[PDB]
């Protein structure tokens, strides 16, 4: 019976969809995702900002964005080394924007930064003690992605 | 056509189901699951027992339960801090029961425990050295979930 | 309906395939896979060689094999303790081959190794210093699987 088989296929597909979602939930949890909080993941590879951005988008996430101290601390702990943040002033020098949109609100700049040093620095890294510093987007820094809460 | 197209699709689904199962095995392995041993995992978040029960059930798992010394050690090494166990005497004071049913078969109580201290303590936490202490279910401890061997 | 439901199911299956691919990409990333580089994974379990082979095959991978100084270091870092390599001279004493097939293209043998000591040693482990040493395949060493770049 073709219709009986089609209904089974629907049931099979639905079952699969539910299991894949459970697998994603389990993975996030094992990656340290706290309930109702976005989580961060890194492979500890250093690369230019454009590569991090491409990579994270490929994973349906975005370059990590600290929107408060807790998140800043979380990113610092995941990264373990200097890493790019999803913040840049490439569009208009001096005005930092999130890669996903909007002007920067919470910030944790290191003393005397951002300084757009020399020829210029339009990207941002989370460095020592979790403070931030603007740097050339061409530099290679750890890739840390954030995924929705 | 229809029947052939349908049969081909059923084959595709079966293949996808196998792939997901492989994804699950590899995830558990990368997370430290030992062959033939239960898989214990945590996000390192502390929360009330009710929250833990909810979280693990949502992942289609259960609150970690040590049935022997080997499992107690395994849970201890996953939690790294104090964590709730799936054991309570909430229903009947003095008689600890697994959240999945049954009376205790193995216990590892710390000296002077269980004491049902003060207003009463119905939940169990695996603390330092792997020893157990009964505490208020409302207190916040690490969430450790258990998955099949 | 029939044809419409069937065509939709096809799109549903195709959507699921993409999602699972994404899940696999994200999991590899979480496991530390570097772009275009092969990656090694371990659950840190010690078992005999036959078991390692069986387990990695079950994960659709192969027992870790260092093709150069770089990979040799990479494996050593993942394992943390002496692990088996996908190299043995089981077939013909003295002729070490990859479990995947072929003669050695690279090797980092310690002085006077391999020596087929005593009752015999047909397996190889990466010691806690990069060097190789042939050991008994019955010994329990850390299981490290390798997946392609
Ligand atoms: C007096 O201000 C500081 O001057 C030094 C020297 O010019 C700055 O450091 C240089 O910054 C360059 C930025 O592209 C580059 O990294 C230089 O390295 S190298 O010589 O090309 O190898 C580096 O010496 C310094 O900038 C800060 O520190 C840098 C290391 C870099 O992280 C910048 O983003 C920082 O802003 C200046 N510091 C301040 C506080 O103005
Ligand atoms: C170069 C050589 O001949 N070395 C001998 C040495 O074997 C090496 O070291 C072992 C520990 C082992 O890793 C071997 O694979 C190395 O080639 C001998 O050591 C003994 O080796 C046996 C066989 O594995 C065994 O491990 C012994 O330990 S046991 O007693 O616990 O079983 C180990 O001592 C050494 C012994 O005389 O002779 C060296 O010439
Ligand atoms: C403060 C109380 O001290 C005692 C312990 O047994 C209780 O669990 C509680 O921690
Ligand atoms: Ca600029
Ligand atoms: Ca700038
Ligand atoms: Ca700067
Ligand atoms: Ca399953
Ligand atoms: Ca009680
Ligand atoms: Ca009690
Ligand atoms: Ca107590
Ligand atoms: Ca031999
Ligand atoms: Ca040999
Ligand atoms: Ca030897
Ligand atoms: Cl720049
Ligand atoms: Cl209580
Ligand atoms: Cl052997």
């Amino acid at each position: 019976a073709i219709e009986v088989k089609l209904a089974n296929m629907e049931a099979e597909i639905n079952t699969l969809k539910s299991k894949l979602e459970l697998t994603n939930k389990l993975h996030a949890f094992s990656m340290g995702k706290k309930s109702g909080k976005k989580f961060f993941v890194t492979n500890h590879e250093r690369m230019p900002f454009s590569k991090v951005k491409a990579l994270c988008s490929e994973l349906r996430g975005t370059v990590a964005i600290p929107r408060n101290a807790e998140e800043n601390k979380a990113i610092q702990e995941v990264a373990k080394t200097s890493a790019f943040l999803g913040i840049t002033d490439e569009v208009t020098e001096g005005q930092f924007m999130y890669v996903t949109g909007g002007r920067l609100t919470y910030s944790n700049w290191k003393k005397d930064e951002p300084n757009d040093h020399g020829s210029g620095e339009d990207c941002v890294t989370i460095v020592d003690n979790g403070l931030w510093n603007d740097i050339s987007c061409q530099k290679k820094k750890t890739a840390v992605c954030e995924f929705p809460a």
